[PDB]
C-alpha cells in the first residue's frame, strides 16, 4: 500500500530562542525523510511552532510586547536557525495559521459528535511551562524564582500549580482497553522498546478523562476557541497536536507556503505519520492522547512514534543562564555542519542522553571522519594511485577481495532495516565498520607499491575501494548531504546513480567512468589540532 512517507519533528513552544533540543529532533526527523527520498519514495516531512497557551502568552508578556508579535518573531528565529542548519524539511508550520485553526474546529466537533466530551472539572496540579496535568504522585517540594517553598514537576523541575475549572472533559477512561490492543498489536509502533513498556504500564494502572478546554481568562485570550463556546479554549495540546493532522492536508508552492487546505486527508495521501519523532518529555500526549483522539475521530493512527534523549555539554547541563552554552551554529562553523550532524546522530542512540565535548568532537572528526571515510576518499582518487583518473575494470577476484564484497552487498539491507527502526546510530556504525574493512583491506594491498609491481591485481583493488566508498556514501548520504555530494563528485558518479534503490547494488557504476577534477591541494576533511 503505496503512500507519501510522512515524517514529522514535535512543533516546537517559541517561549525562548531555539536551541540544541530543537535543532537534534528536527535532525532526526530530516535524516529520517533524507533517507526515504534516497531510496526514491515520495517524503513529505514537518516541522514547526506551537504558539498558542499559557506558557507562550506569558513569555510575551515578560518581554512587553503582543503575542502576535513575539510568536512571529520567535517564530522567524527557528526558520532561520533551521535554514541555516541546511534540512530539507518540507514545510513549517505555525498553530497560529487560520487553516489549522479551521482543522482543530473540525477535530472537535468530531469528539464531541461521537459523544466523548462532556463539561466536568478538573481539579489539581498543572505544570504551564510542560502545559501538563499532573497527578499528586508526580509533584514534589521545591523552590520557586523567589527562593520560596512550591511544588514542581518530578517530571521537568519547573513550578506547578493548582487549577480548578470548570472544562470540557475527554472520554480518555474509555479507550484504555483500545490503547493496550493497539501496542500489542504494533509492537513495534514505540521506539525504543523501554520507552514502549513506559507507555504500556502507564495505560495498565488506568486512564482518568482528560482536559481539553481551560476558562479563557487563564489563557490570556490565547489559544483557538471551543465551538459553541466562546468562554472555553482549546487545550493547547489538542491544538497543537492537530498539526501532524493540518500538515498531511496543505498543499505546499515551490515557495514553501502553504496555499489550500483539503477536505479529506485520503487527498494528499500522507496521512497518518509514518514516524513521529519527538524527546521523551512529551510521550504521552504522542502515545495516549493522540491515538485516543484519532480513535474517537474514526482516524487512522500513526505506525510509529520515536522518542530520543536529552543533551547536556561536558557532562552538565544545558543553559546560558548557568554558564554552560551549546550553539550549534556556533560548532558547525568551527567544525563543519555534515560533520555536527555526524557526530549528534553517532555520539549518542535514542536510548541515552547524550554528552557533546570539544574533546569527543575532534575525536570523532578526526579518527571516523578524516582517517577512515576521508582518508580512504583520497587514497582512491590519488594521481599516485589512481593513474588513469578513472574506475578501472576489475581482474579476477580473490578470496579476500570477495570477503569484502559481501560485507558490502550486505550493508544496504541492513542499514534498511536500521534506517527503518529508526535507529540512526546503528545505521551509522553499520556503514564505519564497513569503511573500516576497506581501509584494512587498502592497508594490506598497498596498491601506492601495486603500480610499479602489478598493475592489473591494482585495477581490482582499486575498483573494489572505489565501490565500497561510493555504497557507504550514499547509505552516508543522509548523514552528510553536503560531504556526500563533493565525494560523488570526486568519484565521478553520475546524478542518476546518487539515488534509487537500484543504486544500492554492487556494480551500479561502470568501469571506465572518469573520475572527476582534483582541486588545488584540497582535503575532504580538514583534521583539527587536539585541544
Ligand atoms: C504536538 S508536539 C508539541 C510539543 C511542544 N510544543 C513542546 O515544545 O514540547
Amino acid at each position: 500500500v503505496e503512500k507519501v512517507f510522512f515524517v514529522t519533528s514535535p512543533i516546537y513552544y517559541v517561549n525562548a530562542a531555539p536551541h540544541i533540543g530543537h535543532v537534534y529532533s528536527t535532525l532526526i526527523t530530516d535524516v529520517i525523510g533524507r533517507y526515504h527520498r534516497v531510496k526514491g519514495e515520495r517524503v513529505f516531512a514537518l516541522t514547526g511552532t506551537d504558539e498558542h497557551g499559557q506558557k507562550v502568552a506569558e513569555a510575551a508578556k515578560q518581554k512587553q510586547v503582543s503575542p502576535y508579535d513575539f510568536t512571529t518573531a520567535v517564530a522567524g528565529e527557528f526558520k532561520k536557525c533551521f535554514e541555516q542548519m541546511d534540512y530539507s524539511i518540507d514545510y513549517f508550520i505555525r498553530t497560529t495559521n487560520e487553516q489549522h485553526k479551521a482543522v482543530v474546529k473540525e477535530l472537535w466537533t468530531k469528539l464531541e459528535q461521537k459523544g466523548d466530551i462532556y463539561l466536568g472539572r478538573y481539579e489539581g496540579w498543572y505544570s504551564i511551562s510542560d502545559e501538563s496535568f499532573l497527578t499528586p504522585q508526580n509533584i514534589t517540594d521545591g523552590v520557586d524564582k523567589d527562593g520560596n517553598p512550591c511544588k514542581v514537576s518530578l517530571e521537568s523541575g519547573h513550578v506547578v500549580t493548582w487549577v480548578s475549572e470548570e472544562n470540557y472533559m475527554f472520554r480518555l477512561s474509555a479507550f484504555r482497553e483500545r490503547l493496550l490492543e493497539w501496542y500489542h498489536a504494533n509492537p513495534g509502533c514505540i521506539v525504543p522498546e523501554f520507552r514502549r513498556r513506559e507507555v504500556i504500564r502507564a495505560v495498565e494502572k488506568g486512564l482518568p478523562d482528560l482536559s481539553v478546554s481551560r476558562a479563557r481568562a487563564t489563557l490570556h485570550n490565547w489559544a483557538i476557541p471551543v465551538p459553541g463556546n466562546p468562554d472555553h479554549c482549546v487545550y493547547v495540546w489538542l491544538d497543537a497536536l492537530t498539526n501532524y493532522l493540518t500538515g498531511s492536508r496543505l498543499r505546499v508552492d515551490e515557495s514553501g507556503k502553504e496555499v489550500s487546505l483539503v477536505d479529506d486527508f485520503n487527498e494528499l495521501e500522507r496521512f497518518p505519520a509514518d514516524v513521529h519523532v519527538i524527546g521523551k518529555d512529551i510521550l504521552k500526549f504522542h502515545a495516549i492522547y493522540w491515538p485516543a483522539f484519532l480513535l474517537s475521530a474514526g482516524l487512522p493512527l500513526p505506525k510509529k512514534i520515536v522518542a530520543h534523549g536529552w543533551w547536556t555539554k561536558d557532562r552538565k547541563k544545558i543553559s546560558k543562564s548557568l554558564g554552560n552554552v551549546f550553539d550549534p551554529v556556533e560548532k558547525a562553523e568551527e567544525f563543519g555542519y555534515d560533520a555536527l550532524k555526524y557526530f549528534l546522530l553517532r555520539e549518542s542512540g535514542f536510548s541515552d542522553d547524550g554528552d557533546y565535548s570539544d574533546k569527543n568532537m575532534i575525536a570523532r572528526l578526526n579518527g571516523e571522519l578524516a582517517d577512515t571515510l576521508g582518508n580512504l576518499v583520497m587514497r582512491c582518487t590519488s594521481a599516485k594511485i589512481n593513474v588513469n583518473g578513472e574506475w578501472p575494470s576489475p581482474a579476477a577476484y580473490t578470496e579476500e577481495d570477495e570477503s569484502l564484497i559481501q560485507l558490502i552487498k550486505d550493508l544496504p539491507g541492513t542499514a534498511d532495516h536500521y534506517y527503518l527502526i529508526p535507529d540512526i546510530q546503528k545505521a551509522i556504525i553499520a556503514v564505519f565498520d564497513v569503511l573500516r574493512a576497506i581501509n584494512a583491506y587498502v592497508t594490506d594491498m598497498a596498491p601506492w607499491k601495486l603500480v610499479k609491481t602489478d598493475p592489473e591485481r591494482l585495477r581490482t583493488v582499486l575498483y573494489i575501494t572505489l565501490e565500497g566508498v561510493r555504497v557507504t556514501t550514499l547509505l552516508l548520504s543522509p548523514i552528510l548531504p553536503r560531504k556526500s555530494v563533493v565525494i560523488f563528485d570526486m568519484l565521478g558518479v553520475p546524478e542518476v546513480h546518487r539515488k534509487g534503490i537500484e543504486n544500492f547494488e554492487f556494480g551500479a557504476v561502470p568501469p571506465g567512468t572518469r573520475l572527476g577534477p582534483a582541486v588545488e591541494g584540497e582535503v575532504l576533511f580538514s583534521k583539527r589540532s587536539t585541544e
